[PDB]
């Protein structure tokens, strides 16, 4: 930190991540960005296994739907991870507060993450956080996943494992993780990318948990799309969202399938 911070401005926080806060860093000669996430591994003593976690699982990455992962270094008890800066900031900000998004640009972005958690699930990983805050724009609004302080491996090699943690943004969540002590992995990537979906096309979610005790969860079992948000919802998306929001995660529509939906692939103005 010491002769980085002589060359780079750390010039204000961006947000923060799970392990911890990330602040824009610009080099003074070349201005260069860079995104620079200080994780302060006093917090917990499982901190440091945590944070290596995180660190091995970037190592492993490539797409162009991924933040880049450039390196890292330790100083004391604090660790940098040093991350491309993705100057379209937060999917989050794309969406206006119980209005969403137009239709062609929620396509697009949908499109998009699903290249990126193709991507993951084919190298053996789930994300566990898909949600707007973790899903930056860079330049050309293209979308890049971020954040693998949740991430895990799911699949060695071909021989896929079953996941058992209660992880995530309650929000986000599949209603398995409360109901199933151990259950598949990509199913619950999938139902969080509907719940962005319902985001973005609404500027709502949908309910606080996938509970049947949750009202408003009962309420979508009960196909009541004349309710917020999904009344704000077009048929063709809406179609793609039934498909998606599945309480079964063995009858949910796979990524496979969900390419196959009409409204994926429909020609929007
Ligand atoms: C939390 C977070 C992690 C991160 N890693 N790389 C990045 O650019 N960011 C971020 C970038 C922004 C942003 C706001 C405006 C332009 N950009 C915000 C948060 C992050």
């Amino acid at each position: 930190a010491v002769p980085f911070v002589e060359d780079w401005d750390l010039v204000q926080t961006l947000g923060e991540g799970a392990y911890g806060e990330v602040q824009l860093a610009v080099n003074r000669v070349t201005e260069e960005a860079v995104a620079v996430k200080i994780v302060d591994m006093k917090r917990a003593v499982d901190c440091p296994e945590n944070i290596k976690k995180e660190i091995c699982i970037n190592k492993m990455l490539n797409h162009e739907n991924v933040v880049k992962f450039y390196g890292h270094r330790r100083e004391g008890n604090i660790q940098y991870l040093f991350l491309e800066y993705c100057s379209g900031g937060e999917l989050f900000d794309r969406i206006e507060p119980d209005i969403g998004m137009p239709e062609p640009d929620a396509q697009r972005f949908f499109h998009q993450l699903m290249a990126g958690v193709v991507y993951l699930h084919g190298i053996g990983i789930t994300h566990r956080d898909i949600k707007p805050e973790n899903l930056l724009l860079d330049e050309r609004d293209n979308l890049k996943i971020s954040d693998f302080g949740l991430a895990t491996v799911f699949r060695y090699n071909n021989r896929e494992r079953l996941l058992n943690k209660m992880c995530g943004t309650l929000p986000y969540v599949a209603p398995e993780l409360l109901k199933r002590r151990e259950f598949h992995a990509e199913p619950v990537d999938v139902w969080s990318c509907g719940i962005v979906l319902t985001a973005m096309l609404a500027g709502e979610l949908p309910w606080d948990q996938p509970s049947d005790s949750c009202q408003e969860y009962s309420d979508w079992k009960e196909k009541k799309t004349y309710l917020n948000p999904w009344k704000k919802i077009d048929s063709a998306p809406l179609a793609l969202l039934h498909k998606i929001l599945v309480e079964n995660p063995s009858a949910r529509i796979t990524i496979p399938d969900i390419k196959k939906d009409r409204w994926y692939n429909k020609p929007l103005k």
